[PDB]
């Protein structure tokens, strides 16, 4: 597993603004980052680029509820081949808890 420190970057930048607007800059600075980026690393980008157009709305409480689900999934009964889907995808919902936020046991 890994992540886009890119976007973990520009991750910090959008859950900490207060501004609407701010956000959707900081989202729209990835979209068009991405041509600076592997074919690879798109299938990470794509993901912290659709995770953003929801915290917008919702708030850190959106990636929050899905690392408990990601988290549920990996205590489950999941295929070999689906435990580095989960685990790529908790490092990327958790580069959007808000700085400084209690970590929940994932």
């Amino acid at each position: 597993p890994g992540c886009l420190p890119a976007y973990d970057a520009l991750a910090g930048q959008f859950i900490e603004a207060s501004s609407r607007e701010a956000r959707q800059a900081i989202l729209k600075q990835g979209q068009d980052g991405l041509s600076g980026v592997k074919e690879t690393d798109k299938k990470w980008a794509s993901q912290y680029l659709k995770i953003m157009g929801k915290i917008l709305d919702q708030g850190e409480d959106f990636p929050a509820s899905e690392l408990a689900r990601i988290s549920k999934l990996i205590e489950n009964k999941m295929s070999e081949g689906k435990k580095e889907e989960l685990q790529r995808s908790l490092n990327i919902l958790t580069a959007f808890r808000k700085k400084g936020a209690e970590k929940e046991e994932l």
